[PDB]
Formats: C-alpha cells, structure tokens, sequence
C-alpha cells in the first residue's frame, strides 16, 4: 500500500504519526514496554494535546522477539487469531540505561535508542541485522476513505534478498514487488495465490512473521526499494523477528512456533493416479487406467475420484452418483484389493440443487448474510453457499459425513478450494470476517484432519490441500493448483513450490503435465521427471488424462523409470521427510536455503535440493538442453556416475529417461531395493553408495523406520587413505558401494564384487575397514 | 493497471475485446494490415454488430518491427510524438498465406497466425522469440472511471530476465514489478524516477519500446507471471519489436532508432567539484577549494556554482546574487585562467520573487492554465511557475540568457528538474497535456544543448541532466539525483547507472559520497573510488561540502590516486566513450549486457564492465569485504598485476585505495602519460599492457584521436609461441608491456627492460616479432 | 467566515499558512516592500519549498496606509475595481531598520517587526491604535470547497467600538456580529443590507476600508472577540488604514478617498 509519495512527499489524504521519541521506558516481568512521543516532549508544556504509540518487546520462544506498536487499544480486535505456540517463561534480558532500551532473547535482541535520534535495531549478539528507521513506522489516517493503518518498514543491506510469503508464482526473490496476504482463487499464473503466508525470510539468515490473518500489504523494496514495507488496517501492528542464523534455522523456530509439518504415511510418497476433473469417469473408466498401469508394468499407488463422483451442481455433499457408482463401497474393496489407497475429492461449498442443501438452510449451518439470509453467488455450483466452520454443529455434519466416507474405504481427502470467503457476511461465532477471509483455510483443513486422524490414524492421515494460512503446513500436502501444459507454467509452478517451503511447509506436490490443456509428449515427460523427484507425485489433468499410453509409447518409459527411482529412493526420501516434521526443512529446498554461503545461489529458480544430499534441475527445452549450478564440491550423477567439479555452471542435454541429479560429495546415501513400492523394509537389502568421500570427513546415513525414527546409522569416516565403517542398529543384507573406484588396496571385515557404479563391499565381522589404492 | 484477477476473471467494471481471428490481410506497399474480429466472423450473419481491430505491421529501420494496433482511428491523437528516425524504404518481405500472414524485417518477423487458433509470433530466422498470445491484446473499456485503454503482453520464456525501462533504482531485473513511465521529482529511494522511458530489453537478445509519450503501465511478470503487459490510456496501442540477437546489437539499433549518445569533450571526464547546495559559498570560498585542491596536488577540471549562484526564491531568473558575487565575468575569468571549466546550475521553473517573473507573464512566456491564469505552485519556489518551452518565443528568450552566461565564460549547464510537469494545464502550442509530461525533459535539454552547439560548438556541448525521456540521450551526462550518503544508496545509484546505459544511455554520473547527509569518511572514500570508475565523476552535495579534507587526510590521499587513475585510462576511456556514440554501447555495463550467454550474469547489480575490457566491483562496506563473480577467462587486476580464473565467484578484502578492477584476457590496453588531466595527447607516450594474449589470439587496441576516431591501431596476435604486433596510423614514443611475463626468448625489433609488472618493450622497425619462453 | 474553531483549533478542511517572519524589505520609490516567510527561513536550508507572502505599503492620500497582502500574483484579477482617489506622490517616509521596517503617511504609519517575533502595528505619532497580531493574517486554503481566502484580523483595545459598514438595521455598535458585503432586497428588518460599504470606524478615531468589491466577510468580535476578522476570496488582500484622530476626521479622509 502506497504511503510515501517518492522521497519528498506523501500520498494525498494520507497523515501519519510516527514515534519519534522515547518518552519512558517500563519493564512488565518479561515484558518491555517503550511509550514513544511523535514529536518531542522532554518538556511538560508539549506533554498533552499529541499522539503517543505504546511498543511492547516480548519473546514467545527463544530467539524471536515479538514487536506491538499500538495506537488505540479500545478497538473490538475480534479473532480469529493465529494458532501460534506462544511460551510464557522464554528467558529474556531486559536493559534499561540512559542511552538504550534493550529486549533480549537467545542471540536475538530488539534495541531502542532513546534521546534525540529515535532508532529501533534488531541485534543478533550486537550486530545490527535489519531494524526499523526514524518515521519508517507509525499510523495512517486515511482521509480518503476513513480507513486506519498502521505500519513499518525493515531495512534490507546490500545484497539482501527476500523469500516467501507463502506459494507465489512470481520471480523467486521477492525485491522489486508488492504482495497482498489474501488467499484467492487465481491459478498459478498471476500474482495471486491460494496460499498466502504473512512471514517472509531473507539471505541475511532471519525471518519476520506479521501476526495479521487479515490482508498484510507487503512492498519488497517496491515502495522505499532498501526495506521491506509492511501495512495492515488496525488500530496496532504486531510482527515477530526470528533469528537463524541459516534459513533452516529461521525455519525450525517458525516452525515450532506456528506448527511442525506432520509426518505422512510413506505410501503417499507413491504415484497418484486421478480421474481427471472434467472428463468421463465410471467404475469401469477408473480400472481401466489401473489395469492399464498395471499391464504396461508402471507401479500405481492411490487413485484419486475428482468431482464428478458426485452429482453435478451439487457439490460439495457427499453422495456418490448413483448412475456412475452404484456401489461405492463395492468398488473401493476390490480398488484396495489392487493395492491402492483412496482420495476423494471435497471442498467447503455446496450447490443448491443438492437435496442436502434445504437441510443446511433450515439447520443454519451456512455462512449468512449480516440480515439473516444464505450469502450465495453463482461462482463454481449454482446458488453456492459455504459450510459455516465456526458453527459447532455444522461441523460435526460436515465432519460426519466425511467419516461415513472412510468408513466406506476412503483413506484420504483432497481439501479443494476454501479461498473465495467473503466479508460481508455474519459469521455464527462472531468472527471478524476480514480475519477469517484467510483463516478460513487453516479451520478447513484442520476439521478434515482431525478426522483423519479420529478415523484412520494420525500416522495415517495425509490431504491434497489447496489453499493455507499460518499453521496449516501442520496438515500435509499441499499441491501447486491449477497449472497450464507447458515449460514456462512448469517453471511457474516450481518457483510457488520452493515458495512454499520457505514459508514453512514441508511437502509439495503439482499436477504433472499440467492441468489446464493438453502436453505435447516432451513437456509431460520433463513433467513426469520433476514430479517423480518432487515429495509428492500425482498425475492429474482438467479436460484430458493423463496416463502415459496417452502421450506416447516413450511416455511409458519415463513415467516407469521415475516411479521406479523414487521407490528406490525412500530410504534417504523418507528420512529427509522426517527432517520436515522435526525441523521444518521441506523437502524440496531452494539452492540458497541449502547453500545460505554461496553468493551464486541466490535467485536460482529452475533447480532445487531433494532433500539434503541431491540436486535436481528439470529439463525445460524439449531438446533436452539445460543449464544450472553447482556449489563447491565433486558432484556425482545418482546414476549415470558422471562426475563435475563444483562452484560453477554447467551446461548438458538430456534425454527423456535423464536430467542432472547430482549428489554432493561426502555423502551416504541409501538405496533399497523394492522399486514397486515407496513403503517397505527399507533397513533390508539396503544399498549404501558412498560418493566423494575427502580426507578428514565423515559421512553419516540415517535410515528411518516407518515412523520416521532412525533404525539404522552407517558412517564412513576418512583418516588418510583408510576409510573406517560403523554401523549402528537394526539392518541386514546391506551393501556399500564405493562409487567411482574400481580398486581398493585393502579390506577387513568384508568382501568385494564388482559394478559399473564402482567397488561394491558385503560386511562381516563389523568394524570393516578400507585401504585406498 | 490491473486488467485480469486471476486466471479466470476480470477486473470488475472492465469489459476486454481481444482480435481472435484473421478476417483479412492486406498489403499497402511496404506494410501489412490485418483486420481482426473479436469474435468468430466466418458467416455473413455475425459480419454486422461487431467491434474491429486493425493490425498495421511496419519497419521504420532494418530488423525493428512496428505493430499498431487500433480500435478507433477518430480519436484526436495531438503531439507531442517521440523523435523517432523513421525511413521509407526499408526492405521487408510480406507473405499473405492461406495459413499466416508475415511481415519481415532483416531476420525479424511478425507472424499472425489465420483462421481458429489465433497467435501473433515474433521470429528470429523462423525462431519465436516472444509473442503474444489469443486475449493478450486489445481493448479495456474501463466501465469504472469511463477511460479507455490498449494492450499487449508479450511472452517471457523459461529464465527469460527484462532489464531498463528507465533510470529506475529498484532491482535490477524488472520481473515482478509494475512500472509506469512517469518523470517525477521522487529521489533514488523509491520506484519512483527522474528518467523514464518506455523501453524493455531482456536476456533472449531483442527489445521493445513502446511508443507513447503519456504515461506507459507496464507489470513485467506482475500480472501475468510470464509477460510483459503493457497498457496506455489511448484508442491506439503502437510498439517496436527490435532485434538483437545480443543485448549491444539491441541498444545500437535503439539508438539508431532514438537518438545517439553524443560524444562529451574529453575535459568532461575529469574530476568535477561543486559548491554544493544549500551550503554557503562566494568567491573566496571557491578560491578557498581550487587552491585547496592544488596545495594537497588533487587534479580538478570543472568546476560548479550551485542553485544559490542566484537570489534565494528567485530560482531560475539567470541573475547573479550582487552581494555574494559582484563580479561574475571576473570571476569565471580568474577561474578558468588556472585552467577549470565552469558549470551553472539552471532549471526550467522560475519563483515569483523575481523582478523577472512580472515581465514573463506580461509576456506569455510562462505555462497557463485553460482559463489563461498563470499555473503555480509552492513547491520548490514560492509562487513557482514553468517556462513554457512549447511558446518560440520563451525558447528565444531562455536561450538567450543562457548564451548571455557562455559569452561570459560558463562553459556547460546542470539541467536540474523537470520532472513534475503538470496535466492541468493548456501549452502554448495545443499539445497533448498527457504526452507533454515526460516530453518536457527532452524539450527542455534538447534547448539547452542547441545553445551550446551553437556557441561553444558540437564538441565542447556537455550538460548534467535530472530527467530525460526517449531521445535524451542524445544530450549527455546524465545524473543519478539526489541520493544519500550510506552504502545502500551507493548501491541503489549504481542499479541505476546500469539501469540508464540498458535504457539507451552511454554517459552516467552520480554524486560521490551522496547529496543528502553527511558521509562517514569509509564511506566517502569507497564512493570515491567508485565515483572516478564512472563515466563522469562529480563531488556534490546537499548540507556539507564534498572536499576529501572534509572527512580525513587519507581521504586526499583516495581522491588523488582514483583522479590520477582516471586520467591515465583516458586513452582507453575515450575509446569505449566513441563506441557510446557508434553504437549506443553505454560505458559502464551491466554484466549481462557484456556476457549475454553467461547465466551467472542475469542478475549481477554490484558490480560492472567498465568499457569492454575492465570488470569493476565497488566495494559496499566499512571493512572492504566484497565478493564478485568473474566470466571465463584469467583476468588480471589493473594495478595488482594479480591473477585470478574466471567462471566463478570470488571474495576479497580491500583498504581504501584499493577495489577489484580486472582486465579480461586477451586484452592489449592503453594508459596515458598525463596522471594530471583527462584531455592530452593519448596517442604520445601511450604505454600499452598486454594481458594474456592465448595461442590463436589477437588483441586489438585502437587508440583515440581528441574527436574520439580512431588515429593508431595496435594489435598483438599470438600463434604459437611468437607475437606479431603491428601498429598502424599515428603514434610517437610508444612502450609495450608483457604482463606477468618476466623473460623472453627473443625478440626482433624492439628493446627490452625489466618491471615488476612484466617485461617494457620499446619498438624501433615495424615487425616489433616476440618469441615466449 | 469561521476560520478558527474556538483559541485551539481550526475549522475542519482549512489549511493556513501565515507571514511570520520578515526575509527581505525593499524600498520601491515612495512603496515599502515586505517578503515575509511562513517559518523560520534564516538557514539557507529552508529557503526553498516554501509559500512566500508579498507585502506592499503604499499611501493614495494623506494620513492613509494602503496594506496589500499576496499569495500568488499569476490569478486573473479583472475589474470591476472601486473609484478610489489614488495620489502617485503622497510625502511619505520609509525607515528600514535591523529591527523594524515602517512605512509612515501623515502621522500614521505601518511598522513590521524583523526577527523572531514578527508584528504588524499601526502607530498614529508612535502610538499603537491597532494591529495584526502573528498568525492573524495569512492564507486559507479550504480543502472541502477547493476555494482559497486571504484574511486579516485587527485588533480591539479595552472599551473599543465599530461601527458602519454600510447601511445596517442590527444594533448600532457592530461588536459581536458577522457582516457580509454584498446588496441584498431583505427588507430593514434583518441582518441584510441593501446598501454594503466594507469599510468600518471606531471610537479610537481610525477607520479601514477593505478594497474588494466581491462579498467581504466580517467578523467583528463574532469569531475573535477582541479583533474585526475580514475575509474574502483572492491571493491577495488590500485594505487602507485611515487616520483621524476623530470619527469626523476619518469620514474626510474617507470620502476625499472615495468620493464627497
């Protein structure tokens, strides 16, 4: 939102106040409390007759320091609020002197300069990491249209970059933009999202969250271009300052303070299969893409029903079309029979011609209009209204419902839409409803979870959620939306990926081959690649299906090679995923969250890590040309075995079966051997593969139970040419393969065969030691 | 301006037509007219009741392809109009198909594609370049506030980056930002810019400007994440696509298109000094300075009086204050006869105060209102009004006082201001209120610099510009404005700078150690460095006077080692300054522009090519840590004489008299005998350095005559372990320097001595043969 | 015209500026010129990106001030114009010193206080008869209407009383009412006039005439209670000050001004 007017002047209608002195300081147990004059009143006369902003330090966990700047507190300040952990007993340090006033909490500190130059600085151990400068904060009066502001901006140093926000598809780095916080319905072209997020993170290693569920007005240096502007309409603005000082630690104090990713069933990890949205589908429809999976040899996990397992114009209801799916129940029982789990479509929405609709009108269970009658429009089902969610019996209806669809076989819900909530309407419990616009998605989501985990299990319980807010990363996976069938809405939807796990979710799927339209063969099978190697792999298309045989025989190829690679990847995929829930690292990482250092990763986009140890860069030319860069180290191509030195940029082409996966040195990582399944023993017939190894390192490999917790460590630690190996827990039948050396000068404990990849050890005796020609 | 909202609905209020299909193709000699429909027009019945878009394709200069489109051709459509170099005659081919209709330009064409699937393609060799899509164009009729617009977006593919726009000092590569090309008076802070102008470029090697005068709304990837959408308040829309395919073969046929950088005199280069502004200053004070400079033996060459060279409030009356300065003639006399040029500030407003300003309103000389009253305001001056430079004879009358000042010994003009034009008004010539805006800046510099042409002459013609508009660059140097002293603004100058030369601009300057505040001496000093590493070099400033002694002695010491520096690089300084005026190949480069096919390069800000063989990196920070990533090659420091590879990034730490300035391989380059002053004979005891020349290689070295031809070529060609240099044209008492080499095998016809930056060879009988070691 | 809102406040919409501090005096022949700034503009620093009142002293007879305040010079201001008797060469007397800047007619003179404290006083022989106190001329720009007023207020002594303004039928003494000039057919029995002259006297034996046939509006002791407000739409301000010492005195000089 535009307050300056350049340099010089300010917007027209706009007058502001800001707190320019330090007028007392009060310490409150844990609290400080600095009242701040906007103009200067060290004498009695000037002590009246003026604005006067109270800022409050406080620290809901160590190492964030929470800043309110309040205007007026007699406002009704209604929730909903934020679902944040907040702790009472943080440790902090309070210092209150003659020049300074001081919060402390762990490293991070929020210092006040009191007297004549007024300063507010964010300190990580005493170096200045970003803060708010004289007249960058304060209230907006808008004469205009009598709307109230309050607002601040943080300074960003040279070369300061900006990340986050929540699951945008604009340039990666945020400098130069204007972002809203309000979830909309918008694809992923534009600038709009469905999943808006108010915390954004920088390459300085700290993040800020803007505890506002309401829209945020954010101006990433498009308004004063050396800080980040942020303005909400209220009476006070409340912001936290959270210190790292690497983005994954930025991320894991957010993390523990608005919700840890949870942990899904590693069957999700598998390919989902889906109906398609607007095409035909009946039991008949659906076994044939399954058996057709199954007869080309291309391994199949879920299978997905979009939303015409119901009647048309009455969706969102929860009955099967009884033309198209006589026996559900029926049908289900012989889809587990072929292995699979069951998503279904829902959403938040019902259309008027559902006989279910007149009994929701008379219950009040939907959203109404500040008169009392239904709020509807026309947008997605004729007479549409919105399940109120703040009413308590209209959830436990809706909540029913869905668990009469697991008990009928459905093992997990695809949470569709949930971002077009008006504000002129009456909410049952009182809400504020520009706060509920967006935390609507999070009370969505977190009703269809819980049934989840009431019903199947919370280790069970995984969604495809489409839209968010604050805290919803705690209820897995979220998939990039409605995308187009070509490279550059491929390019497009990685950056809202990588978006997303910098604002603290953990999983991330998108449709592979686009949505909307029709893939020429070579984008769906650069497609299949990245969502193959990408947390979470659906197929999934609007007007047209999206089995491989459809594209061509190669197609087959592709899709068979990816799902089989990533079966065999579980073992390190499924521990990384564990990171996630324990640390909130997402999976699929942006080159500068992994590489914090590394000046050349700060605006790549078009690759990214999987997990820690390999990166992946898509292909986005159908001829198989592509470019990216590589951090310091020899890099070693998962399974071509080619090697490149680091610290540099490369350029190669690929075929449809290839693209650069490149493991980083000193690295152990572990392959199972079932390339069928992403869920079985993965601690049995585990083939280790040790890349790079430099004098003086250690490499450790962690493999998870299906809990997520480690049953297994392997180390491969180098003194001088000797290579000691230790494993510790519970595993059998494993193999270490030496990769890139086809001769060893020694081995004890152990037995060596042969491999194109290099050196392959079988153990025994344990203590296993190697000698390096 | 927002026209979509989200992928799926429209602004509300706004109705859209778009062309969506062919209805007929015509050639009009040399041009192509496509008649597009909104709607499907096949059959008779629906060829009635319908809107009509006329496409006309056109070529003013070889390989730039103009597109206008237009709903209604009866709008008034007034001048002003951009001073466009538009021939007749330029070959095209024109294919009318029954499947396309193609209009080509030298290897560009425009292709629209006939009957269902509607496409406008932009094809390099048949190659699409860019291109907009079915309903990215056409017509807004704004429901809302009754305007009416035009628009385009054209395509961004996969890592494609948009640069220029303007003098703009928000990130460097525009993805993610709305701009509107509006000259407004907003400092270097904010997205805000003195120099506006229409014209995008990107990394795939073409450009475009859009050609309308008023205000251009360009969202470069911030409506539509993989366009540039551009819109204006017209019945019109008109743009040139401009090929490449390198970024300097864009800009060449951009500046033959608008206008050629002129080339400055070379006494321009040298170190200008200021009053500063609101400081206090007579003769003795700017005695005080000249003889300041010449005690601490600190080269200076232009000297410059500031706004209070006149009567406070009376700014812009040309009269000199009586009781600060009694004799002006005199002292411009005694100036100058040491040697310094003289600058003045002027600009284009005058205050009410002046006994001047009765007689410009009896005259009509000054901008009106429609009712004929005079337009004023209170910023700047009191009762401020505008020369109305649209009236012959207020021309006249400036010009005249300005020639009144060059007889009296000034030799060039700060053109201040000019940017807040206003709309309301009626211009002595009926133009378009709206287009007059940022076609001021040009009236107003294009005035002053026919004053010099035709006093001091075409090649001592130099001014110091604010604001600019297409064409401006014809009337060089232009500065950065009014910036701060700390390192952030130090940097949002220099994206700036780089913005300006991707813009069309090939002479930059800025304030050393920033206008606004007072500069800590660390930050003065590394300004410093940058400052005389610029195409020109000017201390100014706001409250404090910019004299190196004003900080620290060792600040004397920066000043007296980067002045000597430049003064010696003069002779390959003026060399990449003609090729500025040849091919509107701007001095200081962005890295991107330089190295096009290097994808580390996008997003480089911090650091620049100097003219085509010097990488220079200022250095941002107190301690003189500064990272900086370097192209393929072994690159040598200028001075260091040290050594580094290429391909990669690098960090170092440098005291104040030091910065990274590397020299590419490859490279034979002049410096100067004079370290004292920049306008001297280069060609006379020019020492020549020799860097890296590679087996196979030939370095070339063109040494410039005063008028910038070249007057002496020296060139150094490696073949095996033998160099040929040849020298051609003029030149007396030359050497030549083998860098990093210490001894020789042989060498025929010249002499050799020993340095410590590498063996110093004196030619004598051309043939001048080295054989390596 | 309610400018104020009680001693604290302004009315809602008006921005005012004032002249509060003399920059510049210059001597034009027998006028005396006032350049006087709405801040503190000592430092060179603030001499710009400010509005700037133009002051002219000037005598058309004997014993009359002529005070023009102005705002912008380049509006319109067409006739017509009142038929005042104006001399070009009325004796007068001109002292600029470092601390006072007086233009004298007669034994009546206008003085302007440089410096800090600024003030403007009508001295009759070095005797303050009245004056304009800071901030109580200037500038009004009227944000809800988009129209701007220049306006003057001078001041009332202890026991002062005003009369005239043309022919009116409210109480005799003026003190405590608004008065618009402008004709009006109301009748005898209401605050409307037929008969408008902006020109008042009072006991003290001095009167002013305020030169602007457009609606004048009056405050006389009606918004501030111990000074006659005069309003009216213009970027500038003219009114004369009229010596006695008489109310008879005032009448000759007023209609040797203005017609006998």
């Amino acid at each position: 939102m535009k307050i300056s007017d350049g340099n010089w002047l300010i917007q027209p209608g706009l007058n502001l106040i800001h707190p320019l002195q330090v007028f007392e300081v009060e310490q409150q147990d844990n609290e400080m409390v600095v009242y701040a004059a906007p103009r200067d009143v060290r004498e009695r006369t000037w002590q009246l007759d003026t604005p006067l902003f109270t800022l409050r330090f406080f620290s809901p966990q160590e190492g964030i320091v929470g800043v309110r700047i309040e205007h007026f507190q007699g406002a009704l300040n209604n929730g909903p609020h934020y679902p944040l952990n907040i702790l009472q007993d943080v440790k902090v340090t309070i210092e209150n002197t003659e020049r300074y006033a001081e919060f402390k909490s762990g490293n991070l500190s929020a210092r006040v300069s009191k007297g004549e130059f007024w300063s507010l600085d964010f300190l990580r151990n005493g170096e200045r990491i970003t803060g708010s400068q004289v007249k960058n904060n304060g209230y907006v009066q808008d004469t205009n249209n009598q709307r109230n502001y309050m607002f601040e901006r943080l300074d960003l140093g040279v070369g300061e970059t900006v990340y986050g926000l929540g699951e945008r598809f604009t340039a990666l780095v945020r400098n130069g933009q204007t972002v809203e916080t309000w979830n909309r319905d918008g694809g992923t072209s534009t600038e709009q999202a469905y999943k808006n997020i108010p915390f954004y993170m920088t390459n300085r290693g700290y993040g800020v969250l803007v505890n506002h569920p309401q829209c945020v007005s954010f101006e990433v240096g498009s308004e004063k271009v050396s800080k980040v502007q942020f303005s909400v309409e209220s009476e006070y603005l409340e912001y936290f300052v959270i210190d790292g000082p690497t983005p994954k630690a930025v991320l894991d104090r957010y993390t523990r303070f608005t919700g840890r990713p949870a942990l899904p069933p590693a069957w999700s990890f598998g390919l989902w299969l889906t109906t398609s949205f607007t095409t035909n589908y009946d039991e008949a429809t659906v076994n044939s893409f399954i058996d057709g999976m199954a007869e080309r040899n291309l391994p199949l996990h879920v299978f997905h029903f979009d939303c015409f397992w119901m009647k048309a114009f009455q969706w969102c209801d929860f009955e099967w079309d009884p033309l198209t799916f006589p026996d559900p129940e029926g049908m289900i029982r012989r889809l587990k029979a072929k292995g699979l789990k069951i998503c279904v479509w829902i959403n938040p929405y019902i259309g008027q011609k559902s006989p279910v609709f007149k009994e929701l009108q008379e219950k009040g269970y939907l959203l109404k209009r500040p008169d009392g009658s239904l709020w509807q429009w026309d947008k997605w089902q004729p007479g549409l209204a919105i399940y109120d969610f703040t009413n308590p019996d209209a959830c436990k209806w809706y909540a029913d419902k869905l668990k009469g669809l697991v008990a009928m076989g459905v093992d997990c819900f695809k949470t569709d839409f949930g971002e077009r909530i008006p504000t002129d309407v009456q909410w049952f419990d009182g809400s504020d409803p520009q706060k509920m616009h967006n935390h609507y998605a999070y009370i969505y989501n977190e009703l269809v979870w819980n049934v989840l985990k009431d019903t199947v299990g919370e280790e069970e319980a995984v969604l495809f959620a489409r839209s968010a807010s604050v805290g919803a990363q705690k209820f897995p996976v979220h998939w990039g939306g409605d995308c187009y069938a070509n490279y550059e809405s491929m390019a497009e939807s990685l950056r809202g990926g990588l978006s997303i796990g910098l604002s603290g979710f953990g999983f991330w799927s998108h449709d592979i081959g686009g949505f909307e339209n029709t893939a020429p063969a070579h984008v769906y099978k650069r497609w299949c690649a990245f969502g193959l190697l990408s947390s979470h792999s659906r197929l999934h298309g609007s007007k047209s299906y999206r089995v491989p045989w459809a594209y061509d025989d190669e197609s087959c190829d592709v899709v068979r090679f990816f799902t089989q690679l990533k079966c065999r990847m579980m073992p390190y995929l499924y521990r990384e995923a564990a990171r996630a829930n324990a640390r909130g690292t997402p999976m699929m990482r942006a080159m500068m969250m992994e590489f914090p250092d590394d000046p050349a990763c700060d605006y790549l986009d078009r690759q990214y890590m999987l997990g820690d140890n390999v990166m992946v860069a898509p292909v986005f030319t159908e001829a198989g040309d592509v470019q990216f860069y590589l951090p310091e180290g020899r890099w070693t191509h998962l399974w071509h075995n080619d090697e490149l030195d680091g610290s540099r940029w490369h350029k190669q082409q690929h075929g449809f079966l290839s693209l650069p996966v490149y493991v980083r040195d000193n690295t152990l990582l572990a392959l199972g051997n079932n390339d069928q399944r992403p869920d079985y023993v993965w601690h049995e017939g585990t083939a280790f593969h040790l890349f790079n190894l430099q004098d003086g390192h250690e490499a450790v490999c962690e493999v998870p139970a299906a809990d997520g917790s480690v049953i297994f460590t392997l180390k491969a630690a180098r003194t001088g040419n000797t290579i000691t190996v230790t494993g510790a827990g519970e595993a059998k039948n494993w193999t270490l393969c030496l990769r890139n050396v086809v001769k060893v000068n020694g081995l004890q404990d152990g037995s060596q065969a042969e491999s194109e990849q290099g050196l392959v050890v079988k153990p025994q005796g344990n203590a296993l030691t190697i000698t390096l020609h």
